[PDB]
């Protein structure tokens, strides 16, 4: 079968920072990865380039490998590698590996015999980041049953971007590119921040696992002497050229057929069992909320901190040196700040009793922002105030606590010192955090929350007050980019798209009351606006730039930095994208949030900046243009509140 | 491609102490260095010239060069080099370079074993601002693409001036000048502090990147088998000597098509395509309003912090000792207070408490002055800066002085640990009033000018002013008026584009705008009244104002500046004058003058506009530029500026 031959370094498993440093108060390096329980590794091993201390003594310091609570080898300091850079080859034994590991390298020294300081600094050892682990990949062959679904597609241990092509028959219709649009959203909201990408390609195959619509008329070249179904059905096939990728074939009588399917793969995904998967009626029972996210935290009431853990290990730390516990939650980006009261939190943590009151402090902070340190000198509720100024749409809070242990080293002759004690460190499950008096009440033109949470679509967890207009007959890159923005919606949040509603004339929207999605060619009908700033063309476009610039604004804006100053107007043969944020002409309270492209290269472009989050996150104000050196973004035109 | 030798010494690239200390509190020296994009960096060495202390451990006491948080060797002292100077190159790994570096430098020492305390100056490792950095740029070859725009012409991870030569095809006329002069307040103001400088030449291909302007009649060198063109397009050829620099040729119908191609590439270049980019319509929708630059602080409105950092972790710091947190100002320097309160501020700052109180202490300071001090014993404080010192532009620095009452043990039993960081954020939600201010202020000075701009740029696109220039300018004057307008722009944020170059002293009949004296004083002018430093390019007089006193007080005095005698001469060097007066058309409008009387004058006017060392210290009503240096006075009448 197939077999890759991937070479991960330590510059994307390691910490943010990458070159990490081990010290004799941390002296544990960390690094996870593991495979999707189909393909086997082969010929692995591992590359370490670290600088001893020159301090540090011969023998008695080693650098120790685990790749599971098995000690793979242990690298010996030696009198020429004192303080030069050597390069050390570990062989890991593709016999202990499982589907997730943790290769965990300690650090152990001993500079001093005699009167050794303890937790010294003259003590290190830290490897490069040029360092990694080559490993490779041999694919086996699966089982071919939807019991594990969507494994085969789609498995979580992946740390690579998902990709999944999808592989329409020509010429979508209405039913068929919303059917796909729920089918992505709920592929991307089971990635999450992975990220997906999903390659659509007409009546051809690829050598990837993909999904095959059918729907017993306008079937793909392969699909043939196939027998008609009488309900939809879901089956598992192989591919014809070679059996070791997998497909999925999902058929059905008409596009009500193939819609109903695709409702049962987003919500029932549970019952799946066998090979084929028969459905016959899917019914709600009563709608969503708005603001109702799986991965938005409950502003109606205050949580407890257990809502929030990503790990039980997540509220508690050991060790010589207690690590600082980060805890991630995401929220809508609509708080606004009235009474400039913040939110209260009442922190229930316990920690360990000091040998003298030293003050070994605890701070909190909010994005590398330090709000308050508590003195610690045993569970205590204080009431924390946080002067929230800067809360967007995802955030990490961090509670560290700098323990300082006083030692008593004796005299000059009497040199008599004790070893470090390791503290234990636990935050409080009971611990709650408020967000009720918060309201909903932001400016609506701006699209940094939609790059980062998708606001404007993203108001139900279902889309149910969405309506995406389609040209007629779209084309490879314009479902393409539908695709991976819908997938991109749902990963955002937590919840697929069940509800949303794709139409392909600009008229139907007239008189409704839904958040417009422009995804190929604006529509004459509400192009008269004018409120929609950037335009791209065939070859011309015409742009409006403000009169101020200015790298980090306030927290309100005014009607004097957003103003239109001059429109340059100008032609080229080159690429380029664009995503406009504008009012709908037909309601005040809705928004219309457009990504248009003129060219298959500038298609591209817009998928790219897309799909990958580095350059998606990057983008504000109201208009951004994607080009090949990037993504700028500018806010021009006024702007307008959505809210109570 | 050429390769260039460069050698960074370390006072040019460190902080303005000269060198760094590596104590206990404070090991972390940081220098800071960029890459253009465009070049590779190969064979780069680090030198060190340094003298740790006497008292350090040999072996259990070295120092890091961490390039990136990434360790390309640690250094020890030996028993010998302990306290002699002691010098040492490294070579750095280029391949962890990228856009921005940063060297930081850790130093860590043991001066005792079983009772060593921090924060102890005995302890220490200084480097002399005799080393730097040995590297060699070598350049690449672009994509030629126009969407990297102005990546191969300006860089913003550049630290050196930006020289752009600029070919015009001989003897500009006004709207070729008017153009390139956009074209330059422009690039001046995307450079900013980095300095600009334009050199111009006729019918000569420079060796660096350089802008060619083209008129489809009056085609200069190399351009000649170009075909003709139906609308103004923007194309960046290489250059056909050596590939590796290029050119952006502007071509136009006529004066009219130039001048709206070079509009096009000031304020609609944010969509630039591929290549030979067509521009057809760029026509503004409102006008601007007066005081209404991007650099300056608004004024409409009570400004708060976050428009003021230009950073991400500026108003936050760490470590034992936190680093002073410094937020600059640039204010107009048309600012008049009668009231005479101060400017009022909110601060909001926030810190750790400390176990109990030691007199830790903030000290808040501008222009590098003490202004107050609050103890620390999390507030919304009401300061009231006194405007002492408020100009064109200065510095406000929070500087957090700690003292941590750490014990030591007894005189038998000596407790070792660790100290503890502490962290400090002032928050960006601290708001200072500046609307409590008028625009009123006696203005013959040139300080302003020099400084910021002041009459030219009371409208950063510089509607209402007309600058005049000589028939047939030669390349000294149409330098130094690009140099000026870059210097204008760049002092601002808004590129001038509304500016009026004229030929001819009828258009200032009867017009209510600045006077920009370029090449010479028209007949209409130089009345020999409030006007002095008259060259003919053979003699000169100046008059001296009765006194010469430096740092006058903050209104000035009439009986003081007033002429006492005309003494004039005739020599045969070299000097460049800038005068400053007003215009007898409207009181309120003001004329500025920079003329010279030889080429080596000219030659010396440019220079001393382009660089700002010498800029700066250039005050009054009068400045004397001469081989030896600049000189200036206030002398002449006053007349006030602002209702």
């Amino acid at each position: 079968g197939p077999s890759r031959d991937v070479k991960l370094t330590f510059a994307q498993i390691a910490p943010p920072p990458g070159s990490m440093v081990l010290r004799g108060i941390n002296p544990n390096g960390s690094i996870e990865f593991g495979m999707r329980s189909d393909e086997v590794v082969t010929k692995a091993m591992l590359n370490l380039e670290y600088t001893p201390s020159p301090s540090l003594l011969p023998v008695q310091s080693q650098l120790k490998v685990y790749l599971n609570d098995e000690l793979m080898g242990v690298l010996p300091v030696t009198k020429e590698q004192l303080g030069k850079k050597t390069l050390a080859q570990m062989p890991i034994n593709p016999l202990f590996i499982s589907d997730f590991n943790r290769v965990r390298l300690e650090f152990v020294g001993h500079y001093q015999d005699v009167c050794e300081k303890p937790a010294s600094t003259t003590l290190w050892l830290d490897v490069g980041r040029s360092s990694g682990l080559d490993l490779t990949y041999q694919t086996l062959n699966v089982k071919n049953d939807l019991s594990h679904f969507p494994v085969p597609f789609f498995d979580p241990s992946d740390n690579r971007t998902n990709t999944l092509p999808m592989v329409f028959a020509g010429a979508p219709d209405v039913g068929l590119q919303q059917a796909s649009a729920i089918v992505a959203s709920w592929f991307g909201s089971r990635s999450g921040w992975r990220g997906q990408n999903f390659p659509v390609l007409y009546n051809q195959l690829p050598d990837r696992n993909a999904i095959v619509f059918a729907t017993n008329d306008k079937r793909p070249d392969f699909l043939r002497d196939h027998p008609a179904v009488k309900a939809p059905v879901i089956e598992m096939i192989n591919h014809p050229q070679n059996p070791y990728v997998k497909l999925l074939v999902v058929f059905g009588r008409d596009d009500k057929d193939l819609l109903q399917a695709a409702k049962g793969i987003a919500q029932g995904n549970i019952l799946f069992r066998g090979e084929s998967v028969v459905v016959n009626e899917v019914k709600p029972l009563l709608p969503r909320k708005p603001y109702d996210a799986p991965n938005w935290v409950r502003t109606d009431r205050p949580v407890t901190f257990g809502e929030l853990k990503t790990y039980e290990e997540q509220l508690q730390s050991s060790g010589l040196e207690p690590a600082a516990i980060n805890v991630s939650l995401n929220l809508p980006p609509d708080l606004y700040l009235m009474r400039s009261t913040g939110i209260d939190m009442d922190i229930n943590y316990r920690y360990t009793m000091p040998p003298v009151k030293d003050s070994s402090r605890m701070d909190i902070s909010l994005n590398n922002q330090f709000l308050q340190s508590f003195n610690l000198s045993l569970d205590g509720k204080t009431d924390v105030s946080i002067p929230a100024l800067k809360l967007g749409a995802t955030n990490q809070l961090r509670f560290d606590f700098e323990y300082m242990n006083p030692m008593p080293g004796g005299s000059v002759d009497n040199c008599i010192t004790f070893q470090p004690v390791q503290n234990h460190v636990v935050i409080g499950d009971d611990s709650t955090i408020d967000f009720s008096k918060y309201y909903h009440f932001i400016p609506m033109p701006d699209l940094r929350a939609f790059a980062n949470a998708g606001f404007p679509f993203s108001r139900m967890a279902d889309l149910s007050q969405t309506i995406t207009v389609m040209p007629k007959a779209p084309n490879e890159a314009q479902m393409e980019t539908l695709l991976n923005t819908v997938g991109f919606i749902g990963a955002q949040t937590g919840f697929p798209a069940i509800n949303l509603t794709v139409t392909d004339d600009g008229s139907t929207i007239q008189g409704k009351d839904a958040d417009i999605m422009i995804i190929g060619g604006i529509p004459d009908k509400l192009k008269d606006d004018k409120q929609i700033d950037l335009l791209v063309q065939a070859t011309e476009s015409w742009v409006k730039t403000p009169m101020r610039q200015t790298p980090f604004p306030g927290i309100v804006p005014d009607e004097s930095d957003r103003a239109a100053e001059t429109r340059s107007t100008l032609t080229s043969s080159g690429a380029m994208a664009a995503v406009i944020g504008f009012q709908s002409p037909y309601n005040d309270q809705r928004s219309v949030i457009a990504l248009l492209a003129d060219s298959p290269r500038g298609y591209e472009m817009l998928n790219d900046a897309v799909n990958d989050s580095g350059k998606r996150a990057t983008m504000f104000g109201s208009v951004a243009v994607i080009r090949e050196s990037g993504i700028n973004s500018l806010r021009v035109g006024d702007v307008y509140y959505v809210g109570h």
